[PDB]
């Protein structure tokens, strides 16, 4: 029907170039090579990270798409740099991380019953019969740092291998692409691990998408995905000028996707070849990221404050005072939650925490505050709501 290639509109899905962060994915490949390149090896350990509370934003397809170029470029110098990915949401232990690793190079090493140290050695071995080179992703990286089945010194041995588990010949050759959900992951190193978080030398923080972006993503999906009579311009600027990050919206470019991709199917299912405005603007409607967990985590106290915050955006009147939000902080734990209200001092922490989340955003003139604009204020006063049930219930 509309789709030359549905694939292209499929979530891991890595377009064959970048048209919006190339200079990052250039800059971070360039890192690696310069090492490799030079006789050097692969050593260097870097991180992405998204903005807090973002999602969407191509924090997975920078790093893949980094790799996938690092790659390139070494095999025109006949190098050999082998890929490994691995989400670590989807492994326990470092003894699981590294045998997802090994079943990806492909390299016959029997890991039944081997320590975590142990497979790192026949790695390392295999790497140098071979010849080859190791560039590891590890994704969701936040998640290996929050976990006590993987210990710090065992982050330690992993990331700073080549000192722990020397080559035969003394060639280094792994390097590592940390992927976090945002700074935390950072913060937490430094203050847990800082021997660690010192090994990593280029840290880079991957934005959301602005309207003209997004933009740029939707028209190379198009052109990919799409039959060059199906789709306009002004279809994609209706998806992008909703869901621009500069226009209140998420910048979320799997956001983005997504409606372009029912847009398309919804013309399909009715008979139609093209896209019409109406099917993109009925997509981009009933086409948004609240991650419970991270409520969960938080005080009733802020949670309270989280809620009285987003009322007064409800109410069209965004941007509320310190000195109002006080008042009916006091007024809103004594009547509507029975309980005492908090002083002064931790009040502040409270709203301080919640700016750091990206939660609330402040600004002074004596400090405005207000819930961040992407942010559907009805559907997290009532997630917010529950959760204040069910920590005082308990
Ligand atoms: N610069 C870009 N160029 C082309 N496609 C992109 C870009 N950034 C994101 N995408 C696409 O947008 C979608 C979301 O990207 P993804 O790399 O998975 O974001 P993410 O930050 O890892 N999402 P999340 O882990 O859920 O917070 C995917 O289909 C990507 O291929
Ligand atoms: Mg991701």
């Amino acid at each position: 029907g509309l789709f030359k290639d549905r694939r292209v509109f499929d979530e891991n899905y890595i377009p064959p170039e970048l048209r919006v962060r190339r200079g990052e994915a250039e800059a971070l490949a360039r890192i690696y090579l310069n090492r490799l390149l030079s006789g050097a090896g692969l050593s260097d350990v870097n991180m992405i990270y998204g903005s807090i509370g973002r999602v969407g934003i191509g924090k997975t397809t920078l790093a893949k798409f980094t790799v996938k170029r690092v790659s390139e470029a070494a095999a025109k110098e006949g190098l050999t740099v082998k890929q490994a990915y691995v989400n670590a949401f989807n492994a326990p232990n470092l003894y699981t991380i590294l045998s997802l690793i090994v079943r990806q190079t492909g390299y016959p090493i029997q890991v039944r019953g081997a320590p975590a140290l142990d497979i790192l050695k026949a790695l390392v071995d295999n790497l140098y019969v071979e010849n080859h080179y190791l560039l590891v992703i590890l994704d969701e990286f936040q998640s290996m740092l929050s976990s006590p089945r993987i210990a710090a010194e065992d982050l330690y041995t992993l990331l700073r291998v080549h000192e722990e588990i020397p080559s035969r010949d003394g060639v280094n050759r792994i390097g590592f692409l940390l992927v976090a959900s945002d700074v935390r992951a950072l913060s937490y190193m430094r203050e847990k691990i800082p021997q660690v978080e010192s090994q990593i030398g280029f840290k880079l923080h991957l934005p959301a998408y602005k309207s003209r972006e997004l933009y740029t993503i939707l028209e190379q999906r198009a052109e990919l995905g799409l039959r060059d009579t199906v789709w306009e311009p002004r279809h994609l600027e209706l998806i992008s000028d909703v869901y621009g990050e500069d226009k209140g919206g998420d910048g979320s470019a799997r956001r983005a996707i997504v409606a372009l991709k029912m847009a398309c199917e919804m013309a399909e299912a009715m008979g139609r070849d093209s896209l019409s405005e109406d099917l993109v603007r009925k997509a981009v409607s009933e086409n948004a990221s609240i991650q419970t967990h991270e409520l969960e985590a938080l005080s009733i106290h802020e949670l309270i404050i989280l809620r009285l915050i987003a009322e007064a955006t409800l109410g069209g009147m965004e941007w509320i005072n310190a000195g109002l939000l006080r008042q009916r902080y006091e007024d809103a734990s004594l009547t509507m939650y029975n309980v005492k209200p908090r002083g002064y001092t931790q009040y502040h922490i409270y709203l301080k925490h919640l700016t750091s989340l990206g939660l609330v955003d402040a600004k002074p003139s004596t400090t405005l505050f207000r819930l961040a604009p992407h942010l559907p204020a009805d559907r997290l006063i009532e997630v917010v709501d529950n959760i204040i049930q069910a920590k005082m219930a308990s």
